[PDB]
């Protein structure tokens, strides 16, 4: 049975855990504390001792994005990419945005002053691209259903609007400026699989709350 | 017949056409000024206005990396990828690897004083990771040929070559201390069809050497 190394509050667990429970592969959690790493975690990702770490068979697939794209091809039921190449493309290109850009949300979360000033700017400037040329009159990135850029996206924009509430003055993802994508992660939070395995929200909230202010 | 948007000397645009050389497709080459960024580069790459942008058909395909895969899926001959799941997992791991950690060549072109130390210091750090983990026993990242992580990683280390030799004091890829992936570059600069299109490193020295100095 396959076994998923990570971490609770982590994004880019979450990520892996929508697409298990989305195409409904059991699998074991294996609890990983980082500031004591298992021989496990430094053994299978020797390159960068990160989490989420995926164990199929005895290999080992490592970053986040790179193990939906496994697991979609291994498990093709409830398919997180389209058949159509160019689609398959741009699927891959807002993914690919989610993780460059997407590391201003992660910024933020660790940031002050100037230095927060500029990821918030940073973060608002994401956002209007994403709201204008990101998802089209479709329901979600995926189409009809979620795709991969709906679960990498959807862990970013989720994960900003806690971080935001941990920060403060975060006048950042609002709802009236970026209507279009409030639609869609609230769409998505709204499926089913993704509802029974979503982080509550306000326990999220105190637990970057009490971890910023360290 | 497919069209590329781009430039000479960019790392991200020789990906693409070796992609399209290694597969014999043929394309146009559409040279692209930057500081004069036509009217087709800011219709088709709305998102980003970088190069190199593909276009097949009327779509356009945008991020270097993307683009190979895209190419790849359209063009199945000569493949870039492997059949196997684990191992097409393992492939993108290291163009994701080339792709992040890679832009510690980049910002190393621009850097002078202690951000020149850094840069150097974490591009040594890459390179040791590649050395030790990267490339097997196997003489490509894509097994006995070239694959995509070749591709990404070919374009990110011979251009440390050249950046080097343009920044000066730069004792960071010495073929001794790194001398697994000095084969591995010898040899991936040694394909006829990567031979044929590699920008001569006198001329790209004194190009980014003048460019350095402005
Ligand atoms: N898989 C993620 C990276 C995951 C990641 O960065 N995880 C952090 C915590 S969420 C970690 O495991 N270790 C942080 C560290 O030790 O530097 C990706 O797509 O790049
Ligand atoms: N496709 C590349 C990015 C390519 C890129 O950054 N190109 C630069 C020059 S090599 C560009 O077109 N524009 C730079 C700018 O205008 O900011 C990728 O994989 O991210």
């Amino acid at each position: 049975q396959p076994k998923l190394l990570g971490a609770l509050p982590s994004p880019f667990v979450y990520r892996v855990i929508w697409a298990l429970k989305l195409k409904a592969i059991p699998y074991e959690f294996i609890e990983e504390d980082l500031t004591n790493k298992s021989p496990l975690l430094l053994k299978y990702n020797p390159v960068h001792k990160k989490i989420p770490v995926f164990l199929h068979g005895d290999k080992p697939v490592c970053e986040s994005m790179i193990i939906v794209e496994y697991i979609d091809e291994v498990w093709p039921q409830n398919p997180l990419l389209p058949k159509d190449p160019y689609e398959r493309a741009l699927a891959r290109f807002w993914v690919k945005f989610a993780e460059d850009k997407g590391t201003a949300v992660w910024r933020m979360f660790r940031s002050k002053g100037e230095e927060l000033e500029k990821t918030m700017k940073e973060t608002q400037e994401m956002l209007q691209t994403v709201e204008e040329h990101g998802i089209g009159e479709k329901k979600f990135f995926g189409g009809e259903s979620i795709g991969i850029a709906d679960i990498a996206f959807g862990s970013v924009v989720y994960w900003l609007e806690v971080i935001e509430e941990a920060v403060g003055e975060g006048a950042v993802f609002e709802a009236h400026r970026f209507p279009r994508l409030h639609a869609w992660i609230k769409d998505f939070k709204q499926v089913p699989v993704i509802k029974e395995n979503l982080p509550e929200r306000d326990w999220m909230v105190t637990f970057f709350k009490n971890r910023r202010e360290a």
